[PDB]
């Protein structure tokens, strides 16, 4: 059979929280990594973006476009997405607000530099007084390894990849909650995260401004 | 029967209205009306970010627009059938939510950017949304988007295309197969009843709406 193949460009991007997902299932995957806006254009021009945009994952006979799409199907067929349809309204909320936060970090360096600190400073009060308090009041609620249905479960592998980022952006962000720093080792931990997390996996860098204009000849 | 938290208008709140009310759902609506209303709801514990849209359901809180849709359309069967038609469905609404999210952000756009944003949304409607839809229902030739089955994909698309009638009605006249959908889905008992006058339906947002909007959010 054949392994899923993302096609993205090499940055983390919208793609990043999917390599974290495939590989912290343990499925190996190829990578082909667009390098150009002509590499973007064949995409298109083939025929394999619905809405001629990446992230575009090629998995079980489909090419699925849409981060959401991509992560539902991965998180489901690996048995990562809950038991039943109250744990995945639960891991659903849960990822959601990680996907808020997550949004507002990722967008950080394409923001004018007029506004970037301005709006840095409103994602660290954020985390500090919304976020990190809302996935720690859940973790204190239960007192289980995992956020849902004492299961790992996607919402673990999501969150754990944030807190790498709030980390890289202020790793005293996560010092007043114990309970997310333990989640955070156990999960880094876990065979799968931790070989991912190891030097020559998938795993991506930040986003040098060498990357960051790449980026602004592929998508002009 | 589900409760519904959000001030009176549509904002996040409306496709979830109209997804309970195709599935033939009944709900109530608890509307805020001031800041000290959303205090009242966050000091309470019931929005797990401090944030609407919340709905109160089988006993859960469940705040974030897309854990919301995404319980009531499995609840409902209107999430297909397995997870490869998930995978459909799923790809198919996120091309919505990014239009819709577009159209939604108008009205709070600053007004010097408000000329560019509407152009751009126009362009996106013409050459990449509406094409992208059409292709998929001239490629089954079927009556719905997925599983030739009555789906949420169906009702969010639906919901979008008159949002675009509100902005250009000109905009879908080059797209039949979409026409004919939203023709076929607004003629559906549960849509039909929605779309008369006096239901939950929500208008468009206009002045005195968005002015209570910033008040309430601060
Ligand atoms: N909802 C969808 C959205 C998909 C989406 O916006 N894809 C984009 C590349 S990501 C972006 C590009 C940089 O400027 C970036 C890359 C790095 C950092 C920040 C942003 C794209 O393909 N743009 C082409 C076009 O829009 O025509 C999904 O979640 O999948
Ligand atoms: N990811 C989440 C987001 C949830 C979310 O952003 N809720 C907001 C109200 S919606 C917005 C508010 C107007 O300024 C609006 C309403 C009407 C028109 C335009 C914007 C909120 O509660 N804001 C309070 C706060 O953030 O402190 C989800 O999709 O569910």
């Amino acid at each position: 059979a054949e392994k899923p193949k993302l096609h993205y460009f090499n940055a983390r991007g919208r793609m990043e929280s999917t390599r974290w997902l495939l590989a912290a299932a343990g499925v190996e995957f190829e990578e082909k990594f667009i390098k150009s806006a002509e590499d973007l254009d064949k995409l298109r021009n083939d025929g394999y973006l619905m809405f001629q945009q990446v992230p575009m994952v090629e998995i079980d006979g489909m090419k699925l476009v849409q981060t959401r799409a991509i992560l539902n199907y991965i998180a489901s067929k690996y048995n990562l997405y809950g038991k039943d349809i109250k744990e995945r309204a639960l891991i659903d909320m849960y990822i959601e607000g990680i996907a808020d936060l997550g949004e507002m970090i990722l967008l950080l360096p394409v923001c004018p530099p007029e506004e970037k600190d301005a709006k840095l400073a409103l994602i660290k009060e954020k985390i500090k007084n919304r976020y990190f308090p809302a996935f720690e009041k859940v973790l204190k609620s239960h007192g289980q390894d995992y956020l849902v249905g004492n299961k790992l479960s996607r919402a673990d592998i999501h969150l754990v990849e944030l807190l790498y980022y709030v980390e890289e952006l202020d790793s005293s962000l996560i010092s007043s909650f114990p309970l997310l720093k333990a989640l955070k080792t156990r999960i880094s931990n876990l065979p799968t995260v931790k070989k991912f997390l190891q030097p020559g996996s998938p795993r991506k860098p930040p986003m040098d401004e060498k990357s960051l204009e790449e980026a602004r000849k592929i998508f002009r």
